[PDB]
């Protein structure tokens, strides 16, 4: 004579809050900017960035995950 | 004489919430800009941004993953 | 004499949320720019942005999975 | 010089909800009943029951009512 | 001169829920009974129930009422 | 010279929740029972009941009332 019973329960919260979360920005200010760079050479990529405001966010990450691997036997 | 129950459950939340979430952005200002660059010689790729206000959100991740897997056996 | 009984049971939730969500922006301002480059040489592209404001999401990721495997075996 | 305007609006709702409502009822049992009354007078009527289960409702009530009197009147 | 303007509003919601309402029974149980009552005189009625399982909901009330009532008058 | 306006709002909820509401009964048990009451005179009605389970509800209120008396006038 034999009885089993199986009832695993998950209620479980995983998760990810990134970047530029929630901010208040108020009244915010700039300025005021000049290139003159002259004769120049590159031998590879020029990157350049000439903002007067720059408000950013870059998330590689924050990528949850789950596992869950349930089993049971008899003989 | 056997019984076996199998019956599990999953309730569980996974979330991911990424970049920019939720802000208040009040009055927000700017400025400007002059380039002059002269006689180059760039050998490969430019990439330039000139602007007055930039407000970015770059979001290669948040990529969630659930694994589940479940059995039961008799002999 | 044998019983099985096998129910389970998946409610989760499993989600993803990026980019630029539910921000509240008020009156942003702007501005003024000039470029002025001479006798260049790019041996490859100009890739070039002279924008007064720029507001922008960008998402490569945000991708869910799932995977749910399920087994049951008698001899 | 009059003016009477006279629009009065009802939009309300009066329900009832009365007996076995909504309930779920999953895999109910029972059992087994003897009687051997004997030698018995009843000088008036037997009512009796001898089910193994019985689900009922009985609603002498729910009974719903409404009254809505208008009048206007000049001189 | 006169100007009168009458436009009353009723929204409201007027209800009653009564009985066995929204309710969950999973596997209710039983049992056995006897009875051998003997050389019995009932000088009026026998009212008798002999179930394993009764599940019950009598409802005599849950009668909701609405009264309204308007009035206007000139002179 | 003369204005009245007159524009009473209802949005209330008169409610009554009365009984066995929003239960869960998991796996109820039950038992067994006899009478062998005997030579028994009753001068008047006889009222039984030799159940197992009983579940029950008996709901003779939760009869809602409202009642709503507008009146204007003018000399």
């Amino acid at each position: 004579s034999v009885q089993i019973v199986y009832k695993p329960v998950d209620l479980s919260k995983v998760t990810s809050k990134c970047g530029s979360l929630g901010n208040i920005h108020h009244k915010p200010g700039g300025g005021q900017v000049e290139v003159k760079s002259e004769k120049l050479d590159f031998k590879d990529r020029v990157q350049s960035k000439i903002g007067s405001l720059d408000n950013i966010t870059h998330v590689p990450g924050g990528g949850n995950k789950k596992i869950e691997t349930h089993k049971l036997t008899f003989r």
